[PDB]
DNA sequence: CATCTG
DNA sequence: CAGATG
């Protein structure tokens, strides 16, 4: 945790940059193993060699554990910090719709910059059409007090449009967080689930009435169940506009709602350890469902969830407030 | 994993 | 349809 510090983040530096720049997902994903291995590695490691005896460590990264040691610097780190097109590479993929592939095309056609973007919108899709015009308040942190006028106006929309709606904004601006990066909200609705094949306007609906009232300004995808798009909490009297926000929608089947909702509120961590509990309580967690565990090996049937407080309940746990879901 | 592009 | 992006 901060005794191969430098180690597992050189390590990744290399890894990440195998994938981004070169395309070595093997390579990369060597970097990866290697990281995590010496990540839980109890001791200080002393050399290369100490490494090597490490799984997933082999001579290659043995060699380089070496030089880092040996000295504050791998000359490989250097060469790559350096160089311009790895450099622009990792900065085309700032733009919201440009991958590490697109990254590549991007570069080898000249298009290295912002500008080289602005010149060349025709080459750009609108995805990455509306990722580069709001590149700036893309990259704005969310204040958890507009989180709020945000939240207030969703729930107070959706609301309107059926009094039946379920809305909930998860992330962590549900579990605390003074700021956060997107506006996250899970919806369902007691006509859908499952079973029920389908009901499309079910996420439709809504998804017009933001926009209706302007809350919502751009669309980046919108499927049947699932929406990406842009909003923007009115400038109120005119000197002061908000930054253009990401948000997004997401359609989900009442019979399953709160196992997303839990999920969805993580943290990551919180997750883990209430699933690896799960587990121990004989049971099985995910997105979706939790399922009481056979003995045989495995099994299933979803356990019927109402709240957030059905889950806990059934692996017999303390509830947790969203707020101490932390880790 | 759901959406898009081409 | 593969393949990219989030
Ligand atoms: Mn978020
Ligand atoms: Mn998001
Ligand atoms: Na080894
Ligand atoms: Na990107």
């Amino acid at each position: 945790e901060t005794l191969n510090g430098g180690i597992t983040d050189m390590l990744t530096e290399l890894a990440n940059f195998e994938k981004n720049v070169s395309q070595a997902i093997h390579k990369y994903n060597a970097y990866r193993k290697a990281a995590s291995v010496i990540a839980k590695y109890p001791h200080k490691i002393k050399s290369g060699a100490e490494a090597k005896k490490l799984p997933g460590v082999g001579t290659k990264i043995a060699e380089k554990i070496d030089e880092f040691l040996a000295t504050g610097k791998l000359r490989k780190l250097e060469k790559i910090r350096q160089d311009d097109t790895s450099s622009s590479i990792n900065f085309l993929t700032r733009v919201s719709g440009i991958g590490p592939s697109a990254a590549r095309k991007f570069v080898d056609e000249g298009i290295k910059t912002l500008e080289d973007l602005r010149k060349n919108e025709d080459k750009l899709n609108h995805h990455q059409r509306i990722g580069l015009k709001y590149f700036g308040d893309f990259e704005k942190r969310i204040p958890r007090e507009e989180m709020l006028q945000m939240q207030d106006i969703v729930l107070n929309e959706v609301k309107k449009v059926d009094s039946e709606y379920i809305a909930t904004v998860c992330g962590s601006f549900r579990r605390g967080a003074e700021s956060s990066g997107d506006m996250d909200v899970l919806l369902t609705h007691p006509s859908f689930t499952s079973e029920s094949t389908k009901q499309p306007k079910l996420l439709h609906q809504v998804v017009e009435q933001l926009q209706k009232v302007h809350f919502i300004t751009d669309t980046l995808s919108k499927g049947e169940t699932k929406f990406m798009g842009v909003c923007q909490l009115p400038s109120k009297n005119d000197e002061k506009e908000y930054p253009h926000r990401r948000i997004d929608i997401r359609l989900i089947p009442k019979d399953q709602y709160y196992c997303g909702v839990l999920y969805f509120t993580g943290s990551d961590i919180f997750n883990k350890n209430m699933r690896a509990h799960a587990l121990e309580k004989g049971f099985t967690i995910n997105e979706y469902t939790i399922r009481p565990l056979g003995v045989t090996g495995v099994a299933g049937e979803p356990l019927p969830v109402d709240s957030e407080k059905d889950i806990f309940d059934y692996i017999q746990w303390k509830y947790r407030e969203p707020k101490d879901r932390s880790e």
